[PDB]
């Protein structure tokens, strides 16, 4: 077998060893497929958790606000697999917001400057990526970006709801460019997985009403998913991710696949 | 590899070499599945068609409107594949609507008769057959009907859009039963497939406001599908039911996965 | 004032004082609207409680389930206000489904004849008051129907929400008719309402898994509805209804607009 | 009559007889309203403009993206109205994008600090302005934001289409502060209406693959509009922005109502 059996997909967004970005990684490997990979800050960090994964494979350093890396990151990975070599897969897996922008801080009290600050994280890095990473990508090849349902309001996601409904239209317009290269673009919208940023939140709000509020939330999805949902394991939305990034869906781009285990069809 | 390697699935609607079920089977055994079959009235027909496949496989004869072979259905299919074995997988694809409902017939002239008749066909038939399959069905299963987004409205369709609302609906439902038996139910919503279903309708409607209003409909896929649509290869949609039917998205359910080159996503 | 001032609107589907229709009709008189009425088997029932409006108005005998209240309807009306005289709106409120399709009847028991009896009544006479009635409405006419968001699966609702499904489909070909008329055509998704009909499952389910899970359901709406939800109170959806059966949504139809106090927007 | 009867709405972004807040306006006042009005950088002009609806009406200076406006405005407008007096509706109905994030400008080329920029205009906005302006609404209120489906790609309306759904999630969240208030917060998705800002875009492509795919778009609506759609006449968007500031629509709020004729609800 080897779902992605020789293939050579970029994995963005790790920062642990239960970052999305991470299982998605491993399951990829465990199916022959071939990484790079890129970081944020402290390299050191991801470089050292990175480690563990079945096979070794490079990482270059990646801050999506600045364009260096994003002129140079095609060059990078063509260094990365060898010249006369293509992406065939790319994980956009990153995401991020002002700690203002979130859990309990009043919504009205975020400034415009956060909020700028990560959708131009959150959303419009999806395109930047997309611009630098499609001139070397195969036809036949597929983007992936990560999602969590903004269709309608929660308490506590605040603005990076703002942001991930900037992302399914980002998404939409990236499928547009992506077609000229027989490409493939498409989100992952995750059920909620326990993820240093997930209690980045969780945590900087902790005994407000929110400790509680977005407690219900998480029990919601459980409840509401007729096949469950078990928020310690991120492997079923990896396996989603790599379907994507497979050849077994080919006729989908624009598109969302919702990993929640049927929650967001379900009203209880 | 192998996909769905020695998995069981029951694969209905089978009626011609270009049916969307038979491309479902072929990918299916390409595939390692290990097929059942059903069939509706001649089933010498249906009969003389599978023949074509891949591997050998046996067939069973499914009238959708009546509960003896309902009620039968599970022994014969355990009969099939032998006492003390259980389905992976069930594909759902038959549909069905009295001329009257459709094409060039006007809209308010369709007869609840028929209505009833072509919903009990294409719609609640996915329940009653989710009823008999689920008792005999493993823990990680899958059953996916056919769907066509019947989401916003279109010349032609008429009242199959009607019942392939209340699909999307009852799919929603069977996922609520689907999750006992640790099973998943989704429907594909494919783009068009040219079909002996496609032209009974093309065909029954010819020469009026339709081999042309149902044309540009036609065209208006291939144009919106950023990586474009080709009405003439079905298999696209069929790997699209093998990744349901698989383990590689193991938490998605009560879903639709649109397999028409993002047309849906897009305006044009 | 008076919003739907000397218009003339045949309101259906009264049978008690807090039956949806009733506030609707209430609400359009006091809006010099002028009003015909139709009701279903226990005529001298409907007859007693329509009694109670504002004003005097003509009711008529309509089971939406044989063609001869079909056939003569349009002639009856224009004999209830008068030859030379058109509809200006009409509401449906109807809708119905055998006690087998619903609360705690397990979903996989109920029979295609009783599913297709309530689809009959809740969705496809959405139509065939259509067809009857759009002959003799004015340019810039109004249908609304009534509608409960089957967009995503719940507890109990079961098959009423399959045919809610296909209402919304039906509701979008009408407005396709209507439009040659230069009528409009559109549905209220209300939020739950304490009613004859809601009282038929709240009832006929009471101390199982029921009374509880759909009154968590319940709860539901006022939880989430941003400006609340008081289910005790019927007018705001009758007011509603008015404002499409009024002139000043002119631009809308094929369409459902949420009055649930903004439930169906929110997560939690 | 007088729908608005002796209510007080500030409707803002007027800078032309045809700029949609100006129709607004004028069947506001039509309509017993009572007006303050904002504008952006020539005041003078819309001064000018303003000066030609049926009553006479304040006008204050609103930049949108400085603070000092954001927190003088509520003292200005009570000013504007008399102390212990409070604001009825509210109407939000600006929008702005570089033209480098829209028509012909290649999206991949657009660079996040225009993007931040007319997020910050089109999506931010509406919540900054609902944090100024609430402090001194009534219960009952109501707040209407100017929508453009962005649920679909389309062509030229790249990065605005982005902003849109930022909008639509910024909506869904004013309305839980809203709510608090008593008040309703939504937005009318207009289908397109010729505008100063309409045809900076028209304008800022002509003669590339864009004076015609856009083209193609506009003739969209009125083809798909079951009772049709006249890019010349704002009013109908009016009316139907006039209707949610209204007692009408009570029970609907996080909400969007669709004036296009019918035509995101049909496919052609
Ligand atoms: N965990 C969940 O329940 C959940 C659900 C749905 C979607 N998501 C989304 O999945 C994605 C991954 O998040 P996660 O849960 O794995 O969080 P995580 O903390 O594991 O990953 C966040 C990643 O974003 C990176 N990042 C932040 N700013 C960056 C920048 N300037 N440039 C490059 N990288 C940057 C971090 O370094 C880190 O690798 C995000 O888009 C998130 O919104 C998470
Ligand atoms: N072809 C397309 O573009 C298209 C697009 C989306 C969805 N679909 C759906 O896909 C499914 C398959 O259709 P297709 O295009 O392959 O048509 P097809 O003619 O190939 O298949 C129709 C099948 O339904 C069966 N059938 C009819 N009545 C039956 C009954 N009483 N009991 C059991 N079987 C019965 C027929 O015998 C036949 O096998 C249908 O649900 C259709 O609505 C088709
Ligand atoms: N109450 C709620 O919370 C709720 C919410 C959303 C939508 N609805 C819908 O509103 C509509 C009105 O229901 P309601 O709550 O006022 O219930 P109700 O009991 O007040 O009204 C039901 C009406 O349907 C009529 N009816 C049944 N069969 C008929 C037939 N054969 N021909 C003609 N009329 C027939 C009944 O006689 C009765 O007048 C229904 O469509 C219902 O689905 C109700
Ligand atoms: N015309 C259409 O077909 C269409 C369709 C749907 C939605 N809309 C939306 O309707 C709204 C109104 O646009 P329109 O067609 O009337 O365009 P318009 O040119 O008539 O109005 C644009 C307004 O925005 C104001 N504006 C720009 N930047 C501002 C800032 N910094 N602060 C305060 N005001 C600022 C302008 O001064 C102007 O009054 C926009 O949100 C637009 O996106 C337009
Ligand atoms: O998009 C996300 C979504 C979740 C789960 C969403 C959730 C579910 C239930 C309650 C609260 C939040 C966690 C983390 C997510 O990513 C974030 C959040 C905040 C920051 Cl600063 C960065 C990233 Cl990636
Ligand atoms: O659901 C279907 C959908 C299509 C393609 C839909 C379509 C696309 C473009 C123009 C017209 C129809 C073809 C066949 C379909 O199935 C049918 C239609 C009619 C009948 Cl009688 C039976 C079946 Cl299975
Ligand atoms: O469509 C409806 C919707 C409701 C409220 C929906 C609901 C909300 C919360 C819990 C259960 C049901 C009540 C009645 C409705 O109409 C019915 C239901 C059953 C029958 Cl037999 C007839 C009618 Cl009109
Ligand atoms: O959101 C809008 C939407 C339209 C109509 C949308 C459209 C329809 C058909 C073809 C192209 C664009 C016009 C103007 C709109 O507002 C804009 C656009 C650009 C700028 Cl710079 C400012 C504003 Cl308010």
């Amino acid at each position: 077998t080897g779902l992605l059996d020789g293939k050579r997909i970029l994995v963005s967004g790790i920062i642990t060893d239960s970052s999305i970005a991470f299982h998605i990684a491993r399951v990829a490997q465990e199916q022959g497929a071939q990484l790079v990979l890129t970081g944020f800050d402290r390299l050191r960090l991801i470089q050292r958790i990175t480690d563990r994964l079945p096979a070794k494979a490079p990482l270059l350093e990646l801050d999506v606000q600045n364009e260096e890396h994003l002129a140079s990151l095609a060059g990078r990975v063509t260094e990365a697999i060898g010249a006369g070599n293509k992406l065939d897969g790319v994980v956009h897996s990153i995401g991020f917001m002002p700690q203002t922008g979130m859990g309990i801080n009043p919504f009205f009290d975020a400034p415009y400057a956060d909020v700028s600050k990560g959708i131009h994280i959150s959303a419009y890095s999806y395109a930047s990526m997309a611009k630098a990473l499609l001139p070397i990508m195969n036809p036949g090849g597929s983007i992936v970006g990560m999602d969590f349902d903004p269709s309608r309001a929660m308490p506590a996601y605040n603005w990076m709801t703002v942001a991930k409904s900037a992302l399914e239209s980002v998404n939409r317009f990236v499928a547009r460019e992506a077609g000229k290269y027989g490409v493939r673009s498409n989100l992952v919208a995750a059920g909620p997985i326990r993820t240093l940023a997930m209690s980045a939140i969780v945590g900087g709000a902790l005994g407000e009403e929110a400790g509680a509020q977005i407690q219900l939330l998480e029990e919601g999805w459980d409840q509401r998913a007729p096949i469950g949902w078990n928020m310690k394991d991120a492997t079923p939305v990896a396996k989603t991710v790599c379907a994507l990034l497979s050849d077994w869906l080919p006729a989908t781009t624009g598109d969302i696949i919702y990993a929640d285990g049927g929650a967001h069809t379900q009203l209880l």
